[PDB]
């Protein structure tokens, strides 16, 4: 049974609700982005209308085999009528194809569903500037003040400078980057660009990247591993055993691995500056965990909500425990008393 925080009142609509069977009264299923916890349940046998971005619809058709007649892609930043209700899709600053959804209800209520997002001051000059929002369905993944991390630009600077130094010292070093979903493509693309290399990967991952509308992508990626000195591997293989085994497969072309694990937040964030991050090393293998986030920090979340001034907040992450729910509600009330709405 579909939880209440996935249902849009006064409509036939649900958001990210594909694992509950046929939801009673649902006439259109929205999908915010192509991450498995959100698309869980979709397959080639799905027969109701799915509403999403163009990039999400490419992934549904090629990766999950959803038939074309049920995929309804919408352009961004454009007023659209769906089943009699005005909607807008906005860039969520999450992974490729990820959107927030603005719903203009027939009774005059306006609802914003963030999906998953990384709040940014540029959102204060989107189509959100133009009218009031009554209800906010909020990605609360990092809703606590301990969750700090750097900008994506600082993290990429660290990665590029680290990789360029290592491979210039040793031209026989291989760089490896972990992945297990779409998102965070800038990590491996920025490193390959500084090294003058294409990124090498499996046929399955190449197929996925070919769905993303990234400009000039054919110039940047390849399935020919032998031609590349930046390789992508599954995240599970980013450990000393997995990496030793990969280096064996490269036929004595390389004699050192430098590997990156983009995580979200880890508790090494509460003590250490990005500047000061060091790797774990065993022999000729070194592994860096880098805090590249595609979700809001606490401070970015608080600035967005204090700007928007919603009448009601419905969290969509960390909803399973009473302690989490009570913590989130306390911060919402602080924010509202501080700003005066
Ligand atoms: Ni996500």
């Amino acid at each position: 049974t579909c939880p209440f925080y996935k249902k849009i009142p006064g409509t036939g609509f649900t958001v990210d609700a594909f694992q509950y069977g046929v939801v009673e009264g649902c006439t259109a299923y929205f999908l915010t982005h192509f991450h498995s916890d959100h698309y869980a349940g979709l397959s080639k046998h799905f027969t109701f209308p799915v509403y999403c971005s163009e990039i999400t619809g490419n992934l549904l058709k090629n990766k999950l085999h959803v038939q074309e007649q049920y995929i309804h892609p919408l352009p961004l930043d454009t007023e659209c009528i769906v089943n009699g209700v005005k909607v807008v899709l906005l860039d969520a600053n999450h992974c490729p194809g990820a959107v927030m959804i603005l719903f203009y209800l027939p009774n005059g209520t306006v609802i914003l569903h963030t999906g998953d997002f990384r709040a940014d001051p540029s959102m204060e000059r989107s189509l959100l500037a133009d009218q009031k929002v009554h209800m906010l369905y909020l990605d609360t993944t990092y809703c606590s003040p301990e969750y700090t991390f750097p900008s994506q630009q600082e993290v990429i600077r660290f990665a590029i400078n680290t990789a360029f130094e290592a491979v210039t010292l040793n031209p026989h070093a291989l760089v490896v980057c972990g992945t297990y979903s779409i998102g965070k493509e800038k990590v491996f693309l920025a490193i390959a660009d500084v090294l003058g290399s294409k990124v090498g990967m499996s046929q399955e991952k190449y197929k996925t990247l070919q769905c993303l509308n990234i400009p000039e992508i054919n110039s940047l990626i390849t399935t020919d591993m032998c031609s590349s000195l930046v390789h992508l591997l599954p995240m599970m293989q980013i450990n000393f055993k997995g990496l030793q085994s990969h280096l064996k497969k490269c036929g004595g072309k390389y004699n050192q691995i430098l590997a990156f694990r983009p995580t979200g937040w880890t508790h090494s964030n509460k003590f250490t500056r990005i500047a000061d991050v060091i790797p774990q090393t065993k022999g000729n293998i070194s592994i860096y965990g880098i805090p590249y986030s595609e979700h809001s920090s606490y401070l970015e979340m608080k600035r967005f909500v204090q700007w928007l001034k919603p009448q009601k907040i419905i969290p969509t992450v960390n909803v399973g425990t009473w302690k989490s729910r009570s913590t989130m509600e306390k911060y919402f009330r602080e924010w509202k008393l501080e700003a005066g709405y």
